[PDB]
This record gives structure tokens, C-alpha cells and sequence, in this order.
């Protein structure tokens, strides 16, 4: 499944369209590719405290790094750093918004994004 029917199968509400339509339309004039690939546990570490976009981004790396799941995002083998980057970018900030955190949580930990010939992130066995 393309990643904008992903964002919009998994909306919070019916009432995000403008932040979509920004996000998809005006924003993002190479497309992203997710597979449901594990069903892991989304830890309450990271769901239950308040924290920001980025904090969230880093505090998701430090879990997966700690229990040594092999994600993409921290176990790739090409340059996490700008896929970080990428998924701190106001754009995936967004993208955060729309569908919420667990559900954000749930496309990183559970999820394959694919790039060209690149896994963004994701478990692969």
C-alpha cells in the first residue's frame, strides 16, 4: 500500500483533510510503499509520557536499540541518521498528528516503508 493511502486509512478523525491535502497535495508535489509486516507490542514507555515529536522519534530508536529488534531504521545498512532526520522533518510531524501516536508508533515498529530500493524502516525476516 502507497503511504498516502496508509495516512489516510489511519486518520484520527474526518476532520484532518486540510493537514492531508497540505501534507500530500501541496507539500509532497519517489513514493513510499508499507507492508504490515509484525504485529510487536507498542510499549507504554513511549505511549503513556507527554513527549514531543522528536523526543518520541529518539526515545522509539532507544527501544528498539535496547531489546536489539532489527529495524531498518536503527540495523540498515545505508545512510539511522537521515531516515531520522527524515522522520523529524515537519512533514512526518504531520503525518504524527493525523493519525496519532500509537498508530505512528505502530507504522515504525510494525510496519516496512520502502523507498527505490530501500527499506526505510521495518523489520524484514
Amino acid at each position: 500500500m502507497r503511504f498516502d493511502q496508509y495516512v489516510d486509512e489511519n486518520k484520527s478523525s474526518d476532520d484532518f483533510e486540510p493537514l492531508i491535502h497540505d501534507l500530500f497535495e501541496t507539500r509532497w508535489h519517489r513514493e513510499i510503499w508499507i507492508e504490515r509486516v509484525k504485529d510487536r507490542k507498542i510499549p507504554s514507555t513511549l505511549v503513556k509520557p507527554n513527549y514531543s515529536h522528536e523526543e518520541l522519534i529518539d526515545m522509539l530508536i532507544g527501544y528498539l536499540a535496547d531489546n536489539r529488534y532489527e529495524n531498518a531504521l536503527i540495523n540498515g545498512l545505508v545512510t539511522r541518521n537521515a531516515v531520522t532526520n527524515l522522520l523529524k522533518s515537519p512533514e512526518f510531524r504531520l503525518v504524527h498528528t493525523i493519525i496519532g501516536t500509537e498508530t505512528f508508533l505502530d507504522l515504525l515498529i510494525n510496519y516496512s516503508a520502502r523507498m527505490g530500493n530501500v527499506y526505510l524502516w521495518g523489520e524484514l525476516n
